[PDB]
């Protein structure tokens, strides 16, 4: 039997299948659907669920945080289960956690406030009066892909200075019988043991069941790589495995202890003992503090991460090198084996056997002259699994400098951790000076031999952080041995965010099931060019769940595949586990085909002309030639693509509840698909996960084939994906090819400029070229160009088709520009500011493309944060901090921009609403536009409230749809909040206009009269509202015309600081600011610059795409995607806004943001720049840079060259194919 | 519209009205049923007034729609509906009309 | 503003279908905000006739 | 194929509603009683305004 609480109510589960996870079980079964499905593999952090444990013993619960989408359901029998709706309800008391969450403005999206004010619940539980950094240590592993954090913490800093666990559970754990459990099914088994002795049979039995204790190491494996275990054992409560005890040989610990607990206990214990005994407990703690997040790490353990034999992992280094022997114990008696690299090569001779479960591990006491340090560098500060790292320990004895003792391991670099031997087999005996490390260098330089086949990519890069690691660890040990010897303008809080951070907001797949429904799951083509001549579908066919496996023979994959992640097939099922389990096994023939394009180097123009370049080059003092490459991006939208179809069996009419951007499109491809005119098929929205596009085209082929599905077997069809064929299914940003040529006198001045762009577009033959032209214009925000020359092309590649952004194609072609300007303020002598402000825009200039602009907007915000963020001080401080320090560089930087807002044509900016008021005040209002995070709908609220002068409680509204609203558009490029609210704005003002003689005849009532009396004088009250949009016109064979409404102004400037040794970077403070006007609410304003500044910042440093030679893309592993986490942020982000201009055509004199800010994050970009030129300035080396986005530390680290890279192994090119292009 | 079909055949009266009065067929139309977030404060069926009501309603929003058609027509001699809507669509024609 | 009633079609009501079928609905939706379920209601013909 | 209320598909847990009318024309309520009838299989309330 299952017995466990959910929020205070018994749950009970029989005849179960262990095979099914906790999260699905919540969502599709229990209905507390306040915990969201973030990504299943356990980074994102959105399925935290509080989870307390009684000890009979010390009478005392334990609280825990966890990430429910890999917890089993097997495992709760007599823990406490709390979600998000058992802290407080929109019907009862809300805690104050929620209360503070959304007062304080912490919430855009909603999809992320759940979990992480569950977080600071569980942590408000175990510390009562806590610190920042316990409450940012909380938080590390929870993401957020809109917000930016800061209001997060902010509603934290004033904690610094009730839910009853069940007595039934209680009460059973105090008798707690020798009970062990048996979950049994038709595929797989599983096992309970209480008691230490039923656990030791059952491995003493079948040995290829694992050990489950955290499923943290063997939840991935049973879902990317597939792998089936059908029988399975996991312990319960046992003393022995989780236990802490001191000796003279230093200490124990279990190996059920899990690593939050392990991490409190060393804390506790370094505090009591002198340093001099405590040396690898300091190198623990350093590495547990950086490990992946709270949830993680009481999830777990440390025999769990002892055997899995993962090389990225960050302890076993520690371990390897500190005198560590593990203890064992089985049916056959007792062992005590040591952990070197015979433990970790997976060699019989020295490892467990098919039995002896890992019982304990013990860590010495640190002898005195023995010291122990430990390193690693990944692609993000907190929550990434490093590429390199390392455990240190020296011992020498009796205060000399010979060598007798010296352990260094290295893990993360080849198949398992590697650790040096030969090299520390000859190192014995010379002192701790400079020689040895020659000599430690020129040896594990070759005795690591890596090749260029080695995984992970980032040879050389690994090759350096070797050395690095090794010299950090010099200085550390000689400087310790040195030493002992209207409602417009004001903030108002969001519609739902209360309703989000009480958990009370519907999705497209929290809405219940509707009888006799189905599932659908697609299979994706994982080769580039290759034929198919055959596919294998007879056993798919036959298994429980499947209908029909709906092929391309009846939009699909015909012939020939021509990108990977190409649709083929997709299966018909009655459940969602059995439609992924019946995907998984269909077998497709295939012939690869010789011509093969995945790069833009190797696979009609747009172009924009200003005066003549060739007179000036006659003319100009300097010709520079540059080149630059910026790689794509990834969308990341929290929620997945889910949707549902309905047929209705009457008249062929088809809902199609789809969380898009653009219902047009769907029931446009849902019409044309069923053959149906467009008066059958209607489409429904309420509100959508943060998306930031892409959610469009994939979105729209996605729902044809549901519909398609939903009709032909006359039952309704729902369809979700998965974060990784989210990745593999849709594509991201157009990585940019910047090749040009300019011109400049010695005034610093640019004169003559060239530029041929380059896209890399996917395989569709006819794509969306309009990037191309778009960003064509846009390309240079700030700076007067005398003259342009400026072309582009669309180069087609075998990869999944790109589609926009946020900042759309701003952000690429303004820093092409920015990187040709600052390259030619390098090449002048001058400072990249003074060559900006020389070529800054006038007060009034006109721009390429025959527009006159005003600026002076522009120039008073670059005194403005010049002259408040005290340039000069901090800038003189920062050369004298380079000026005394060799190895941390810290460079500064600032930056302007002007951001066009327009669209293309006449029919793009029309925008439609739909308005009733019924016989109370009372008003219900609806349009087009989609909510998916940026507050449209308060927007729309605070409008319609000072359009008819009623309170804000009398508006409601009620989602959207194309029933009510019909032929709206795109919601996107940043107007449809002005578009939709202009449109409300004319329903409100027919109405005010209907109503002239009530009004002015009842002086001091209520709306409830005047709309009584309306009714009573046979006076219409509901209207349609429309605005037609602004003039947009574009001529591409002139390169003239009026496209772009207005355009917003904004300057960031940025501070941080590299490390030349290890190659990354700190954010220590940002100071932004942008001309708005009179905003309509300051707190989402300033809430969309945070997340768009963040959002740059990601794209700029930290996200890559790697690709393997055949076109596929990686989503896990060393080089897996990352988002910036919660410790990426700026210590201080000081940020004003400026006062108002009283603007002609925009909405109420307010601008629209949401994709302005995006290209301010090359600020902190351009910092690291500077930082890294200033290390090239104190080497003495001037040689030529090409540093192309993103900035990652690996390149980072290649910029900083050093005597490290002069002794790496430079392995031939074409000698290996490597992990990626 | 916003009143109730209870078997005495309103509904193909208005589906005969928007045929009329618009000039497209009877099969080009579709109605799906009464509620009160498209049309409020509609009043009770009862009377036998509802049908002609809704039906001058019905006749009132498309003459607002085909008033607005009125150019597009006159700019185009033999037009299925597609033309003329495709074409009002590109000239910001507005397309939703309460009766 | 919230609540929101629809129709499709009605069986042959020859008039009569109005202060009584809001007596029932009014506590059949007392009954769906206190249980926070759906809750359906039909009746007999001697139910109507009565 | 003409969809009535309740040929509407059953939705997610709806609980069913049924009344319980009167007898007698004029009289006094002295006292109701819903024992047998609330510790029945199946019920989940009785809504009076006793
Ligand atoms: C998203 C993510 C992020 C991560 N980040 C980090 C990080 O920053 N740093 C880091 O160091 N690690 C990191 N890890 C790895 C993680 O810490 C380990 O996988 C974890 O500690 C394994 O513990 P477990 O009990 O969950 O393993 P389990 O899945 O329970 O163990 C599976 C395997 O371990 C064996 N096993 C477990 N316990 C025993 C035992 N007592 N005796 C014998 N065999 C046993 C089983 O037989 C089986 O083969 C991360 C993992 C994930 C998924
Ligand atoms: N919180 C949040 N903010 C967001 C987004 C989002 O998904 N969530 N989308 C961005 C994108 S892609 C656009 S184009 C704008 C559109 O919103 P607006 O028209 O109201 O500015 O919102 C931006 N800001
Ligand atoms: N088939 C049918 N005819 C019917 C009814 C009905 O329910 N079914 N109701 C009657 C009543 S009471 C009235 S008032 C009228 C209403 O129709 P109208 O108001 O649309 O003219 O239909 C009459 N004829
Ligand atoms: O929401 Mo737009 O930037 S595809
Ligand atoms: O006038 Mo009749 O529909 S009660
Ligand atoms: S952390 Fe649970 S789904 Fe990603
Ligand atoms: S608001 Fe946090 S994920 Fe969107």
């Amino acid at each position: 039997e299952l017995l466990f609480y959910v929020n205070g109510r018994k749950v009970i589960e029989k005849n179960v299948d262990p095979e099914t996870m906790l999260l699905p079980y919540l969502r599709k079964k229990l209905r507390l659907t306040g915990t969201k499905y973030g990504c299943g593999g356990g980074g994102c952090g959105a399925c935290t669920v509080m989870i307390s444990r009684y000890n009979p013993i010390t009478k005392r619960i334990r609280h825990h945080p966890a990430n429910a989408c890999l917890i089993p359901i097997c495992s709760l029998y007599g823990a406490a289960v709390t979600t998000v709706e058992g802290i407080g309800s929109t019907h009862t008391r809300i805690h104050p956690v929620q209360e503070r969450i959304a007062k304080c403005h912490g919430t855009q999206c909603g999809f992320c406030t759940p979990g992480m004010v569950m977080s600071i619940y569980t942590l408000l539980r175990n510390h009562p009066e806590p610190t920042l950094d316990q409450l940012t240590d909380a938080l590390g592993g929870n993401l957020c892909r809109c917000t930016g954090y800061r209001p997060i913490i902010d509603a934290c800093k004033t904690f610094c200075k009730e839910l009853i666990f069940p007595p039934e559970l209680m009460i059973m754990a105090e008798k707690q019988s020798q009970r062990t459990r048996v979950f049994g099914s038709e595929r797989m088994m599983w096992f309970s043991p209480v008691t230490l002795k039923e656990l030791l049979e059952f491995k003493f039995k079948y040995p290829q069941a694992p050990v489950i204790m955290g499923n943290t190491s063997v939840g991935p494996e049973v879902k990317f790589k597939g792998v089936f275990h059908p029988v399975i054992i996991s312990p319960d409560r046992i003393e022995e495995l989780s236990v802490v005890n001191h000796a003279y040989n230093g200490l124990t610990l279990g190996a059920g202890l899990s690593l939050a607990q392990v991490k409190d206990i060393l804390a506790d214990v370094v505090q009591k003992l002198p340093e001099e005994k405590t040396q690898m407990y300091h190198a623990l703690l350093k590495h547990l503090g950086t490990l992946a997040g709270s949830q993680i790490r009481n999830m777990a353990s440390l025999g769990g991460h002892i055997i899995s034999r993962h090389p990225d992992s960050d302890l076993n280094p520690i371990l390897a090198v500190g005198n560590c022997t593990l203890n064992l114990l089985s049916k056959e008696g007792k062992r005590q084996i040591p952990l070197n690299e015979q433990f970790l090569s997976k060699c019989p001779n020295a490892d467990l056997k098919p039995q002896e479960i890992l019982v304990s591990v013990n860590i010495p006491y640190s002898r005195k002259w023995e010291f122990v340090s430990a390193f690693r560098q990944a692609q993000r500060q907190e929550n990434a699994l490093a590429i390199v790292n390392s455990g240190m320990r020296v011992f020498f004895g009796e205060g000399d400098g010979i060598i007798r003792e010296l352990c260094i391991s290295y893990g993360g670099v080849g198949p398992a951790t590697i650790c040096a031997k030969n090299s520390c087999q000859k190192l014995i005996g010379r002192h701790w000076n400079e020689q040895m490390l020659d000599i430690a260098c020129r040896l594990i330089l070759n005795e690591v031999s890596l090749l260029g086949s080695a995984p992970g990519g980032k040879v050389e890069f690994k090759r350096t952080l070797i050395i690095s690691f090794l010299f950090k660890f010099y200085l550390e040990v000689s400087q310790i041995l040195k030493k002992m010897d209207d409602p417009i303008g004001h903030p108002i809080m969001h519609l739902s965010g209360v309703k989000h951070a009480t958990g009370e907001a519907i999705y497209c797949d929290d809405m219940p099931l509707v009888d006799q429904e189905l599932f659908l799951t697609f299979v994706t083509s994982s080769r580039a060019h290759a034929k198919i001549v055959s596919i294998d579908l007879s056993e798919a066919l036959s298994m429980p769940g499947v209908v029909d496996i709906m092929t391309a023979e009846h939009f699909l994959a015909t012939d020939k595949v021509f990108c990977v992640g190409q649709l083929v097939c997709a299966v018909l099922a009655d459940s969602e586990v059995q439609a992924k389990r019946a995907a998984k096994r269909v077998k497709i023939v295939y012939q690869d085909l010789e011509p093969l394009i995945l790069t833009i180097e190797e696979s009609p123009e747009r172009k924009l002309e200003y005066g003549n370049v060739d007179e000036a080059f006659k003319v100009v003092d300097q010709i520079l030639e540059g080149e630059i490459h910026m790689g794509g991006q990834e969308h990341f939208y929290m929620e997945t693509q889910s949707m549902l179809v309905v047929p209705k069996g009457e008249d062929q009419e088809m809902d199609v509840y789809v969380s898009t951007q653009f219902p047009k499109y769907i029931q446009d491809i849902v019409a044309s698909t069923l053959k149906l005119p467009a008066n059958k098929v209607m489409c429904h929205v309420r509100r959508v996960g943060g998306a930031f596009g892409g959610k469009v085209l994939k979105t729209g082929i996605i729902a044809a084939v549901t519909a398609f599905a939903a009709n032909k077997h006359g039952r309704a069809v729902r369809c979700v994906l998965e974060r990784g064929e989210d990745m593999l299914i849709t594509g991201g940003r157009h990585p940019y090819l910047g090749k040009y040529k300019a011109g400049f006198m010695n005034d610093g001045r640019i004169l003559a400029l060239d530029m041929e762009h380059y896209s890399n577009a996917g395989a569709s033959l006819d794509e969306s070229l309009f990037v191309i032209e778009m960003g064509l214009l846009k390309m240079d925000n700030a700076y007067k160009f005398p003259n342009l020359r400026c072309r582009g092309w669309a180069c087609r590649t075998n990869l999944p088709s790109n589609t926009a952004f946020r900042g759309f194609g701003f952000p690429q072609a303004a820093l092409i520009t920015e990187s040709c300007i600052t390259e030619v303020a390098a090449k002048c002598g001058l400072s990249p500011e003074k060559v900006r402000i020389i070529n800054m825009y006038k007060e009034i200039d006109q721009t390429p493309y025959k527009q006159e602009i005003n600026a002076k907007n522009l120039i008073q915000c670059w005194r403005e944060c010049m002259a408040m963020s005290s340039y000069s001080l901090r800038k003189v401080a920062v050369e004298k901090f380079n000026a005394e320090n060799y190895w941390k560089k810290k460079g500064l930087a600032m930056v302007p921009l002007k951001f066009p807002v327009g669209l293309g044509s006449r029919a793009a900016g029309q925008a439609a609403a739909l308005v009733h008021i019924y016989l109370d005040g009372s008003v219900l209002v609806t349009h087009g536009g989609i909510e998916m995070g940026q507050g449209v709908h308060t927007k729309m609220i605070q409008v319609v409230s000072r359009e008819l002068r009623m309170p804000m409680s009398n508006v409601h509204l009620r989602g959207t749809s194309t029933e009510t609203v019909p032929n709206a558009n795109i919601s996107g490029g940043s107007v449809v909040a002005d578009l939709n609210g202009l449109a409300v704005k004319d329903a409100c003002q027919t109405l005010l206009k209907r109503l002239e003689p009530i009004i002015s005849k009842n002086p001091k009532g209520t709306w409830k009269d005047w709309a009584q009396t309306a009714f009573d004088e046979s006076i219409n009250l509901s209207a349609v509202g429309y605005f037609r949009g602004y003039e947009s016109d574009m001529n591409w064979e002139k390169g003239e015309g009026q496209p772009f409404e207005y355009f917003v102004y904004g300057a960031a400037c940025s501070e941080v600081e590299i490390d030349c040794l290890t190659g990354d970077h700190k954010n220590i403070r940002t100071d932004i600011v942008m001309d708005v006007g009179c905003s309509i609410n300051p707190a989402i304003d300033i809430g969309q610059i945070e997340g768009a500044f963040i959002q740059g910042m990601g794209l700029y440093t930290i996200e890559e795409l790697n690709y393997s030679p055949q076109g596929i893309l990686h989503t896990r592993g060393p080089d897996q995607y990352k988002i910036p986490a919660i410790c990426d942020m700026p210590t201080e982000l000081h940020i004003a806004l400026l006062p108002p201009s009283q603007n002609s055509n925009t909405l109420y004199s307010s601008k629209g943001l949401g994709e302005s800010g995006v290209f301010l994050g090359c600020s902190v970009f351009f910092a690291i720049h500077d930082a890294v030129s200033a290390a090239r300035q104190e080497r003495g080396l001037h040689g030529p840079l090409t540093l192309n986005s993103p900035l990652t530390p690996e390149k980072i680290r290649m910029a900083c060259e050093d005597k490290f890279t002069k002794m790496i192994p430079r392995d031939e090119p074409g000698s290996y194919v490597p992990w990626n292009v």
